[PDB]
C-alpha cells in the first residue's frame, strides 16, 4: 500500500544543544541560563543537569552515523549561543564556531541537510544578566549573535529557524517559573513574549542578507489541539482563553499584526510593551512555518492555573509517560487550521514524538511499541494533510535519541535511539528501526 | 593435558600515553618532546603525529570494556609527565592527575590490575629545555614527578615501572637521532644512558616510601636474542659488541654495578659521567625485572653502523612488517639468561607482539593469522620458561590496539584490536579473539 510522501519530502530527527551536547565548560563555552537553573532545588525532577547529557559535543560523528542508519535526509539541531559568543556579545569564540562547522561539514558529506535553530533556550548567563527576555535590549543582542553565526555558516546552511517555541521561552521561563531563568510573573512573561517576536522579526533580514537566494527562514511554534471539556459557556470560554494563550498568541502577531484581543484585555493590554513599528517588524515575511505538535489538551473552567482560570481534564484515551494525551488527528487539524487561516508557503513538522518508559531487554534491544504506534498515527495524519493540499515539506521526529528533557531531567526518554547514560552507548529502538524503513520507503508503511 | 599457566598468572595488554591518548592540548597538558619531534621533516615515516592517536583520553571507558572482552586481568599503561606537571616541575595539574585517577578507578572496578609506567618517552618539552637526559639534573626532575604522582595513586596502584627501555631513550633519542629529541652523538647517548639508570635508582626509594608493604617496582628493559652471522672472529666480536650495546649495557649496572668493560673501552670510558655512589644508587633492589622482547638480531662485522662497526644479516625465516625476525625461542633464551645470571625474584614480559599488514574484510573482520601464530609461539616459549622454574609472573601483549608507532607512524599496526583511524572504531582482530580464549583458559588451547 503506497502511502508514499512527495518525492523531495524531508524526513529528519531533531535535537537541541543543551539537551545533547554536554561538555559545558569545553572550548570557551560560558554557562547558559540552564547551567545555572539546574542548580536550583526542585527545578529538575531527577536532580540532574545538562553537564554531560549525550556528550554529543565529542560524539557527533558517531551520532551522524546513526542518522545514516536511520535513513534521514535532514537533521534539525540548535546552535549554542554560549559557545559562539561566550561573553554574550563581542568577541567571537573561534573554537565554538569550529564545532558547528565540523558538524555541518560532516552532515553535508553524508548527504544530510542541516536545519539550524538559532535559539533553543540556552542564552548565555552573562547575557541574561544584561538583557533578560523581558528587557527590550535582548532583541539587538540576539540579532548580533545571529549575524555572527549566519555569516560563518550561510554558505553551508540554507534552512534557519530563529527561535524555538516562543510560548515556552516566555511563559515557562518567566510566567510559570518551570524553565530557566525560573521567574513567575504575568507581566514578565508578556514582555518576554513580545521581545521574542521582535527578535524573530529583526533577525530575518539579517539571515537573508548573510545568505543567498536559496536561504529559507522561519520561526518554530509549539501548537497542540485544544478542546473544551463540555458545552457549558464557562468551559467554552476557558478553552478559548487557553487556545488564545497557547496557539494564537504568536501566530496572530506573526501573520495579522495583532494579539488575540479577548485574552489581551483579560491580561491588561498595557502589560505588553508594544512600540510603534513593532508589528511591521514582527510580520516580516517568512519562507515557512515550523510546528512542534505533541498532544490534545482539554480544558474546563477552574482555578488550577489562576492566571487563566482553567483546569485540565483527561478524556479517556491513551497517555504517554509525560501525561500527554495521544491524539494524532490533532496534527492534521493544526496543519489544516494554519493552512486555511494563514496560508504559509511551506509548513514543516519540526518536532513530534513521545516518551514511554523504556527498558533494555536481556537480548540488548529496546522494544517500544507504544512509541512506534504513536509515530505511525501521526505520520498517517501528516500524510492525510499532504493529500489535502497542505504544503508540508518535512517531518522531524523528536528526538534522535534520549536526552535531557528539561524540567523532567533524563527520566523522560523521547528518542528513537536509546542512551544508556552509564556508558553513553546508543541502542537503536524498535521504533527507530521501523523509522529506518519509513525513511527509505518514503514512507508508510 | 592443557598447557595451563600458574593460577595467579597475569595476562595483560600494554600501551603508552603518547601512543594512544591524543588530546594533546586538553586539560592543561603541555607539549612533550614528541609533540615537537613530530614536526620535523623525515622524523615520522608517514608524516603523522600523536595529536589524536586512539583518542584514548576521551575513550578510556570504551577501551576498558574491550579489555574485559579480552579477559585480561592486568593492564600496562604509562602516565604522561606533561599532564601531571605541565611546567615540568612545580605546580601539579589536578585535571591531569584526575584523568589517571578515573582511569585506575575504572580499571580496579572491572577487576583489572594496573601496572603503571612512570616514563615512556614523553618528557615535557619545557623540562627537556632545562634538563635533557644528558644533563645530570634530569635525575632530580624525574624524581619530583615520580613523587607527585606516586603520592596521588599509590593507594590504588601497587605495581610501578620506572622507565621504559633505557636503551631506546638514550640511544634512539640521543645516539641515532631516530626518536625525540632527535640527536646523534655517542657522548650524549652515553650520558643519557647513565642518567636514566640513575633516575631509576633515585626513584625506587620514593616509590617505596609513598607506598606500602604491597608496593612492587622495577625497570623495563628491551632485550632481543643476539646471534653472530658466522664463527669468524670478526663476526663473533661484532655480535659481542652489539649484545653488550643492546642487552647488557643496563642490566650489568643494575645487578653488578658495572658497565660491560670491553664496549666501555671501545667507546672511551671517560664519556660515561659516573660519579662516586652512582652504582650504589643504580643497584637499589627491585621487586622484579620487566622485559620487552621482540626478535632475534643477527650481526656481522661491517661498517653500516660506524659507532659499533657492525652490519645486520637476515637469516632465512619469517619476518614481520617491521622487518624483524620471528624467533620465539629467543624469548625463552632471554628469560633463562636473566634468571641464571641475575636471579631476579620475579620477571614479567611487559611487551611482546608483532606488526603485520592488516585489512578489514568485507565482513568487517580482521583476519591476522601471522600475528596469531607469532603470539602462540612466544606464549609457548613463556610456558616453557615457567616449567623450567623461571619466575615469570605475567605477560603483556604489545599492544591492546593499533597506535602511533613512533618513527613508523600509524602505518605499523601492533594491536590485537584494529583501529580505523577515520572513525576511531575498534575491531577486535582474530588474534585478539584468540587471546580472549587464552586468558580465560589461562593457557594455550
Ligand atoms: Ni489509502
Ligand atoms: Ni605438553
Ligand atoms: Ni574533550
Ligand atoms: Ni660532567
Amino acid at each position: 500500500e503506497p502511502h508514499r510522501f512527495p518525492p523531495d519530502f524531508q524526513w529528519g530527527v531533531a535535537t537541541s544543544s543543551y539537551q545533547i551536547e554536554g561538555a559545558v565548560e569545553a572550548d570557551g563555552r560560558s554557562p547558559s541560563i540552564w547551567d545555572t537553573f539546574c542548580a536550583r532545588p526542585g527545578a529538575i525532577a531527577d536532580g540532574s543537569t545538562g553537564a554531560i547529557a549525550n556528550d554529543h559535543y565529542h560524539r557527533y560523528r558517531e551520532d551522524i552515523a546513526i542518522m545514516k542508519q536511520l535513513g534521514v535526509n535532514a537533521y534539525r539541531f540548535s546552535i549554542a549561543w554560549p559557545r559562539i559568543l561566550p561573553d554574550g556579545r563581542g568577541r567571537v569564540n573561534q573554537a565554538g564556531v569550529d564545532f558547528y562547522e565540523r558538524l555541518v561539514d560532516s552532515l553535508l558529506e553524508q548527504g544530510i541537510e542541516p536545519y539550524a535553530t538559532l535559539y533553543h533556550w540556552d542564552m548565555p548567563q552573562v547575557q541574561h544578566d544584561r538583557t533578560p527576555w523581558y528587557d527590550r535590549g535582548v532583541v539587538d543582542a540576539f540579532v548580533e549573535y545571529t549575524d555572527v553565526i549566519t555569516r560563518r555558516l550561510s554558505d553551508r546552511v540554507k534552512y534557519w529557524m530563529t527561535l524555538n517555541e516562543p510560548w515556552v521561552i516566555s511563559f515557562l521561563g518567566y510566567g510559570a517559573g518551570e524553565h530557566a531563568p525560573g521567574l513567575r510573573d504575568k507581566e514578565l512573561y508578556l514582555r518576554a513574549a513580545h521581545h521574542v517576536l521582535l527578535a524573530h522579526g529583526k533577525a530575518m533580514p539579517v539571515i537573508r542578507a548573510n545568505g543567498n537566494a536559496q536561504t529559507k527562514a522561519g520561526i518554530v511554534l509549539n501548537l497542540n489541539w485544544v478542546n473544551a471539556a463540555s458545552d457549558s459557556p464557562e468551559d467554552q470560554a476557558a478553552a478559548r482563553r487557553y487556545d488564545q494563550f497557547f496557539n494564537r498568541w504568536f501566530a496572530e502577531p506573526l501573520y495579522n499584526g495583532r494579539y488575540p484581543e479577548e485574552l489581551l484585555e483579560w491580561y491588561g493590554r498595557d502589560l505588553v510593551p508594544v512600540q510603534p513599528g513593532d508589528f511591521d517588524i514582527i510580520t516580516t515575511p517568512t519562507d515557512f512555518l515550523a510546528v512542534n505538535y505533541y498532544a490534545r489538551t482539554t480544558v474546563k473552567a477552574g482555578s488550577t492555573d489562576p492566571m487563566l482560570q482553567v483546569d485540565f481534564v483527561r478524556p479517556p484515551g491513551e497517555y504517554t509517560a509525560m501525561d500527554w494525551e495521544v491524539y494524532p488527528q490533532g496534527l492534521y487539524n493544526i496543519l489544516n487550521w494554519l493552512h486555511t487561516d494563514y496560508a504559509p508557503p511551506a509548513l514543516y513538522v519540526t518536532e513530534n514524538g513521545a516518551a514511554y518508559d523504556d527498558q533494555v531487554s536481556a537480548a540488548g534491544e529496546v522494544d517500544d511499541p507504544q512509541r512506534l504506534a504513536y509515530l505511525e498515527g501521526h505520520f498517517e495524519a501528516a500524510y492525510r494533510a499532504i493529500q489535502a493540499g497542505i504544503p508540508l515539506k518535512g517531518y522531524f521526529v523528536w528526538s534522535l535519541m534520549d536526552n535531557f528533557e528539561w524540567g523532567r531531567g533524563f527520566e523522560k526518554r523521547f528518542g528513537i535511539v536509546f542512551v544508556d547514560y552509564a556508558t553513553q552507548q546508543r541502542i537503536i529502538k524498535r521504533s527507530g528501526k521501523w523509522f529506518s524503513q519509513v525513511t527509505r520507503a518514503n514512507g508508510l508503511p
